[PDB]
């Protein structure tokens, strides 16, 4: 991992359109914040409902038939796309510093994960785009019919701030090579690295108005986007309560396509012929990876009896040696959580299980007088009815719940209205089989956790969200099938 | 065709749950009439919201790990259905004749037609039930990665009148090929046919609560199922209005997934070179069949100025020589629209058609003294900025406009709201082309028009809807994607 | 009573033909010995006339080509109902004719016969083309298109099941097709001829010549007019096959083909599950299948258990009268076999194997052999390396899994395989490292009409059922057309 | 289009194995010429039966389970094949100049087409590298299935001489894509830039042994490959004789699979109300392209009797116009054909064509003292019974045909044992369809010709091949199919 510059300069932040920047119409601005400090990275242009408008034009005539972003060959758009992970992996070490220093966790992990997985991820899509093939269809009678995939068309994207340059990726990738265009509305806690990305759209050679970027709030900019009357479609990653205000909107407004990418309380059940030592370890990961802050975290680590208490015992001594401090320092496994509204929800949570009746085994508190650092949380002997149980915690807190049978394990598992991700270790093979059949959750990983592959899909059941994201999935979304149906002299096989 | 009985007994007229027969809780009732005499056939148990959460309960039952219904194998699923389909045609005259007394559409269609559409319908998805894999996915790092494409689940289905077993068999095809389970909320207007297939269903061999059949209305029973919290998706097709509610309520709920299926206002393109007999026989065609009252019903035909006065000339004589009358009658080709508000509603927009100065050139009134008949009506001079040009009609009226260039009828054929279907008439290999790709429609028909395939999706652009039916298409709404990622000692390709 | 013989003549054009030459082949019921009866020899002459009639009938614009494809899939589903109509005669008849159990042959043969036919139904009108975003102002697509004529030749092992395998996907895809049946076993094929007839299909779609493989056989693999060969039979002829298909006029090829399939029992495996499913794997339909899992390969930790327990079963499995509901093993097809199997039993003795059971002859009259299970088998035995074809079972020991992997894999034919473990791990690497069309896990013999079969390496090329079975028979057609202006 | 060297040094003229340059075990070279001079450029290490034996040993070592390139992510074959395309574009005026100086094509369109398209085919191919799904299958009974796409393995890889760098490209991309090991034996014509590109294929990043390149003769190393016992597929591109000697080899040996790519005597089908300019000048490309040295030349062009005369005539004036001779010089359209045997081949056919009483209207004989240049040559009012109108010239050499009506027209295009494509010139739909559909041809080209993408399939009927090369189809020949059935507790939907 080469040095960083622990203080990189920012040269983006105003609002992105037709490969322009622009201050917002009402000229307000807002501050985005160093969250391991809590001082004033810089001040961001904020975009509102008039800004948004003109982005969306800017973006319907980008999109018009006989443009060149409409006529421009599909393998071409695939190396746009090449070209534009090039860029991104010739500004890595700025792009994962710069990442650090507005969101939090550790440089250390921008550069080898984060940084790496939109490289992966928009690779991996510049080799779909001329590959997403329409049918030919032998239908009934003197006829010739086929379909053509064609783009959806003006693509609403709203991303959270937990993976702000991944959430980017997983969001043009797919968009992008099926030839949509977008308005993307960044969080206002991190919307620094998506600018600078868009800089970086712009010098790849995207047609200006392909990708339009606007910084700000959410129930000023991001409403706008989902009720806008010439959106033809919004793709939604964030609470599950704002989930409904946006799908509420879009059936409200011009009946837009809607995906979500929501949260969830995942499931990672330990059973009790698994390997002790990388089942502690990978339970730790599921749950303390980026600050907790992960939509699919382990937040329900089920351990069957016969190794509850040794699992409890190691799963501890664990967390009491994840080191938290500076993200800049190469030591550092755990930043701050994203800012103040987060940290504090957190703690509250902490609250609860306490007098819930969790035994809280350590941690429990504030790690540092300044920035927004947690300790790391471990909280044994959890039950299903227990607040930090049944909610999304989104932080460094770990429940630890304790269960007999494979059936019973399935029922508390998936007796809950989220179903993002589950896992299950074990060496047996028929109750890996069993049991990731048996579970409601979009992905589950056996003996893994957090393994994300471009090449395959994520999303969740129930209330976790709906729709894909990666994977040939994850281009569903952003196409419309047109049927082509020809009278022809005489049909033959 | 063989002889119909004109006078079909009704057998069943009740709710429809874990393949029985029950009264409404409320025990009330209404009645269904007869379009054709204005008479009442019979009363019909009036479901509400008690009825909707006792069905869904039993969809629940049916559908949980380990019963009969999850563990059956796929193919047998596709017996099922071919079962069903065997037995349907087993009753085909009698079904034949109750849709036609019930809806009114001449019962030379009903069998011909309609029940053929329904017959293909389920025969094709009975194929499928064994054939929609999922993947196997070269992921990154010693890991095997694929996809389950499990069932969505608890699926509720809410249909028109338009097309009352057709619109039944498109809805249950492809959730029963896919081992989902279905609560169905049939029209007010046409609950006979849908409820006498429910007693198919049941000799057919599916297990209990697989399908539930509510008769009832539409803020009622439809609403509930909407926003019932325990169902998993909702396809429905009807209004653009009752679209924007369905969406709403999905948000408003649990995230239920939404497929929708709304009107339209569909540009039929003449143009100069066309074969004049073939377009105007199609033409009329497209606008008249099934009593005007369907989604995609070409209701703005576009002729090429040099082709115009003659393509209206022999229009009007074909509509002059429609012969509406008794549907049981085997020269009727227009029978009477589906009821008293659908009557009066047509009635309104040919009195809108007048006073905007569209050219009335036949029809325009009342065509019986009893039942609800409607002249075959035509207007010529149509305008874009008339209200007969922008709204679905949904009955026998006829808008005829005048174009000049190929550019200028893109743009105006594609200056609306709505986009389910499309078609052009030409002689020439580049125009058919072009067009084909310039129209925002779900279906685009060359040198021919309402040609339906189960192998061939259907579906709306914009406002008409989102989703497909039919097809293999038809199969995704009804999947929910699981991504399974393993750990293993090594991975090789 | 015995199932009366109604059709023993040459299928061409839906019509019954005697062979140009007269001449007449006996079949002979395997059990007894006896003549059945006198079948139509067809050779040269009489493949010609079948090709004209394929041909004939694929001609462009003829009811076969024109005919909607979904209306192809009723065709396949009606075919299958009278299949099940004449289920129990069609089930006696492949007794008599085969040797295979009674009751094998109805609840087992009968019923795959079924669940490919009617699979192959559901896939008549789902193969879709492509519509291709290429470079350019042009708008490209394929089209999905039958092969044409088809040369299906295929073995007695499983008479219907074969026929079956093969009639499925050629007729689902619209291609036309010259069927050319194993002489010891013709009959059950020409009832189902009668059955095509019945079921509506045009006459030239489906013909069928009975007769011998390097008369009838090798005129179809050297027509000038047949497009398309898939054969299944021994490694030998489908060389043949190849050969005669380059010599002619290039038509293509698939061939599956024999195998000598490890069956791997790890020491975590269920002990009774795995000897069970051992003994299915070897000793199923007289051990004359395919995929037979003909190498048993034993962890050491548990060798001795295993042998135990496999001897103990062999011994107890029952020989005699397949019309016997007793019967589990009935006689080997025919005196070929049953020699060629008592053969190598006997380099398996004079080589240094363990003769455990059997060795020897189970009747006075038939072709009856003993159940056989040899232990200590090395890798270099000839029963070791050969495709017996018959009811004989080697137990070979190892001990690590890197070493049953290599010497799994140290084979020409690579056909099928199976692991037997309770680890998930093992399983998994297993089922990756094994060079076999088909790698079972904790079972063996599951065969699906969703699932493809076939082989790697000598096994054969190419695969039957699932989708992958429809590939060999589309050709593919590219259309590229110029338009005034290419849009996404 | 820069200036190129017209004398481009040789760095590489060895036997390729393992990354390594090896000469031949014999020690022997052959001499290679330019054709444009009759001048020998170099020698070149001369391949036989040892040296395939130790090519396919290198490749046999590097496919081995647990190997470098087994273990290789999916999407790093993507990234290695990306890798190569920039090295190819890197060096692309130096390879351009170098085919022309062994090949003799213009270097004009070396530059611009060969290179071109070599470029896009290869980048087409890292897209697919690791979106080759195998599939999750519904099957019967308590068990579950699915297939890997597992790569076929040592694949011999035999090409020509007429697109030397295209054809390797055609080759080694989906091979490498599906993670297969080569070893390629290059037309003894022209060896010179395949092995330039081997140079780069190890200065990409494959490991050795996975790309193994064998210049020498047909009968010795190629011959060596097709027999080999430990080559497990084979693919072919060339004449139908040697085609047939592949094949027959295969059977002989290992049973190796086997695809083919050979000649044809396309039909080029001009309907009278085709556009004239466009129709001619089009028809002049589809043969004279390449030097005539193409597979799919139009070597048979059927033009309606109303349009024949003038169709003629304005052919005859464009051969003439056709400029002859220094491949480097920038106005030359024409260079030499590849060698003497090929030229002496061409001259036996012009001179069979006259004998055969076919009109020759321009050109027919030689057009240069010094190389192998031959005039553009014209044969009018052919017949289907003529050795001219049956048989692949592969020069410049044209032949014109006269037809009535479109049935005929038909019958007479597919009364051939060649299928390899076809082309129609028409304004007319129904024409275009009924032809597209009734030819036998891999490839059907409308108002258009020689159109090659990387993403549609090309590949004959008959005994122009079998199989196809490019899009997605041509992973197929590459790959081979294990189905694993496991057994599960309980099957679930
Ligand atoms: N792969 C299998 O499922 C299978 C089936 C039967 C036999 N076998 C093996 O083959 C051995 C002998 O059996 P067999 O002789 O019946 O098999 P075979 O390969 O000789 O016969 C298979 C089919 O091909 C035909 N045929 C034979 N010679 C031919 C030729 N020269 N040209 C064209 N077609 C020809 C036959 O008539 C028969 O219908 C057995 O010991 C067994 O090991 C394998
Ligand atoms: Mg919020
Ligand atoms: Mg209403
Ligand atoms: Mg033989
Ligand atoms: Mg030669
Ligand atoms: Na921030
Ligand atoms: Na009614
Ligand atoms: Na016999
Ligand atoms: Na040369």
């Amino acid at each position: 991992v080469p040095a960083p510059n622990q203080q990189p300069e920012v040269f983006c932040n105003q609002i992105f359109i037709n490969n322009e920047w622009h201050d917002a119409v009402s000229r307000k601005t807002f501050p985005t914040v160093n969250p391991s400090t809590g001082e004033v990275i810089c001040q961001v242009a904020e975009g509102d409902k008039e800004d948004v408008d003109k982005a969306v034009k800017a973006a319907r005539a980008a999109f018009q038939l006989g443009s060149p972003w409409r006529r421009m060959d599909a393998s071409h758009r695939g190396r746009l796309l090449n070209r534009l992970a090039d860029l991104i992996e010739r500004d890595r070490t700025y792009l994962a510093a710069l990442e650090t220093l507005d969101n939090g966790k550790p440089y250390v992990i921008s550069y080898l994960v984060d940084l790496d997985m939109v490289l992966k991820c928009l690779r991996y899509y510049a080799g779909w785009a001329d590959k997403y093939h329409g049918k030919t269809i032998p239908i009934d009678g003197d006829f010739f019919s086929y379909t053509r995939h064609e783009p959806v068309g003006v693509c609403g994207q709203i991303i959270p701030w937990n993976f702000p340059l991944l959430m980017q990726a997983w969001k043009l990738g797919p968009a992008l090579a099926t030839g949509n265009v977008v308005v993307m509305k960044v969080a206002e806690q991190t919307p620094l690295t998506a600018l600078y990305v868009a800089n970086l759209i712009k010098e790849a050679g995207f047609p200006p108005g392909v990708v339009n970027i606007v910084p700000g709030f959410g129930p000023t900019a991001g409403a706008a986007i989902a009720s806008h009357e010439d959106v033809d479609k919004v793709a939604f990653t964030g609470s599950t309560e704002i989930g409904r205000v946006i799908q509420v909107a879009a059936g409200s407004s011009n009946l837009k396509r809607v995906t979500l990418e929501l949260g969830g309380k995942s499931p990672n059940i330990i059973m009790s012929d698994a390997d002790m030592d990388w089942a502690v370890e990978q339970a730790h990961f599921a749950l303390f990876f980026n600050q907790g802050q992960c939509c699919c975290a382990g937040s329900r680590t089920f351990v069957q009896e016969d190794i509850y208490d040794e699992f409890v015992e190691r799963s501890v001594a664990r967390a009491k040696s994840r080191v938290v401090g500076n993200p800049f320092d190469s030591k550092t496994e755990q930043g701050p959580q994203v800012d103040e509204t987060q940290f504090k929800k957190i703690l509250g949570y902490i609250n609860t299980g306490k007098q819930e009746g969790a035994k809280l085994l350590c941690g429990g508190g504030i790690a540092a007088d300044r920035g927004y650092f947690i300790q790391p949380t471990v909280f044994g002997d959890v039950q299903d009815g227990m607040t930090i149980a049944k909610e999304e915690i989104f932080g460094p807190v770990m429940q630890i719940l304790k269960f007999k049978t494979i059936e019973e394990v399935v029922g508390r598992a998936n007796n809950s209205t989220y179903g993002l991700a589950a896992a299950v270790f074990t060496k047996d093979l028929d109750k890996a089989n069993y049991l990731s059949q048996a579970l409601q959750a979009g992905t589950v990983w056996v003996n893994c956790y957090d393994v994300f592959g471009a090449q395959s899909p994520f999303g969740g059941y129930k209330m976790s969200g709906s729709g894909r994201e990666l994977g040939e999935y994850g281009l569903q979304a952003y196409t419309e099938v047109k049927t082509v149906t020809v009278k022809v002299p005489q049909k033959n096989s």
